[PDB]
């Protein structure tokens, strides 16, 4: 299990700082990319295997490696804390072979439509309401774009929502958000809802990495908390979302200290679709969509992962129930991670002012 943390906390670094695009607020899972692709890897010929044991190193014994995905998504979906899921999309009119049933149907968490994929409509639909019935805060998670292709059309595609639901455990008082500046990277001096309290929360410099550091608990049912990376002034957040590695995780762990902090924090969201597929390339593992490779159908030879899109969402909001400022007034960065053991969860930056009037 150490292990496993620690090769996923460095993939999900590499992998955030592929898709960082410090004009745009973003919020991936790397973790739950590896967890829903590893599902194909007992599917996949030799050159995918290897991709896999190289990209999230997987188990060479396939029959270790499903019991190993089987244990870890168990772990990660939490009901009402945090809700990881995946969904596939397979081409109705092709039968599926009898490996694949097995696992998908019977061995993996994970749901599998069939659907008529030269249509986008309906194909569209299916994800939509899926993640709609999950209740997971989000209400359209793909658009029929994302589904659509000319012939010959996609004979398999992944989807993964990952939701962070849970409440912060810090207590800010309603009476206390105000409308006040936030540097947007698009809109400097634009004012929105900012929360501030007096909490008694993990906090620590980091002048390495150039930022503040305060870590933001979740109900403690959770289990999870939100590390907060604040630049310090004079320093932009792409040189800390480039510079940071799981070096400088375990430091900020060994230096945390929990100190009466005067915080302020918009009021924020992010709910962000994002293409996996783009981003694993960008890393060097694109083999699984540009080889066919993976044993899925009856009588129609491997086939390639046609698309794999992720959405993910978190919000903070107020509760109903000192020696350090952290006042978070310009873009930062932010990491959800299981306390116990400081895996990664989700990654993400808040930077980009959007109108909610607007979009």
């Amino acid at each position: 299990d150490d292990a496993i943390v620690a090769a996923n906390n460095k993939f999900t670094l590499e992998y955030f700082k592929a898709c960082y695009d410090e004009k745009c607020n973003c919020a991936v899972s790397p973790y739950h990319v590896r967890l829903a692709l590893s599902m194909f890897y007992p599917l996949a010929g030799a050159a995918v295997q290897e991709d896999f044991q190289v990209a999230f190193g997987l188990p060479e014994d396939v029959h270790a490696a499903i019991e190993q995905q089987q244990r870890l998504a168990q772990q990660l979906h939490d009901g009402q804390h945090l809700k990881a899921l995946s969904f596939v999309l397979v081409e109705e009119t092709l039968r599926l072979d009898s490996e694949f049933e097995r696992l998908f149907h019977r061995t993996f968490q994970t749901t599998v439509e069939p659907v008529d994929l030269t249509d986008d409509i309906p194909s569209a639909l299916a994800v939509n309401s899926f993640y709609q019935r999950a209740n997971t805060e989000i209400e359209d998670f793909i658009g029929e774009g994302d589904v659509f292709s000319l012939p010959p059309c996609h004979k398999l595609m992944l989807f993964s929502g990952v939701s962070v639901l849970t409440p912060l455990a810090i207590r800010f008082n309603p009476a206390d958000t105000a409308l006040e500046l936030f540097q947007f990277i698009n809109a400097p001096t634009q004012r929105v809802s900012t929360m501030h309290t007096t909490a008694f929360v993990r906090r620590c410099l980091h002048n390495e990495l150039r930022c503040k550091v305060v870590d933001m608990p979740f109900d403690a049912a959770s289990g999870l908390s939100m590390l907060v990376l604040l630049p310090y002034d004079g320093t932009e957040l792409r040189q800390i979302v480039n510079s940071i590695t799981p070096a400088h995780l375990a430091q900020i762990d060994e230096r945390l200290q929990s100190c009466w902090t005067d915080l302020k924090l918009p009021k924020f969201f992010v709910r962000e679709k994002t293409d996996p597929k783009q981003t694993l390339g960008k890393l060097g593992y694109g083999g699984v969509f540009e080889i066919d490779d993976l044993h899925v159908f009856h009588d129609s030879g491997r086939t390639r992962l046609n698309g794999f899109i992720q959405h993910c969402y978190l919000a903070v909001s107020e509760s109903g129930s000192s020696e350090f400022e952290f006042h978070a007034n310009r873009p930062f960065m932010f990491l959800i991670r299981r306390t116990m053991d400081g895996n990664v969860l989700q990654v993400g930056n808040f930077s980009k002012y959007i109108d909610p009037d607007e979009q």
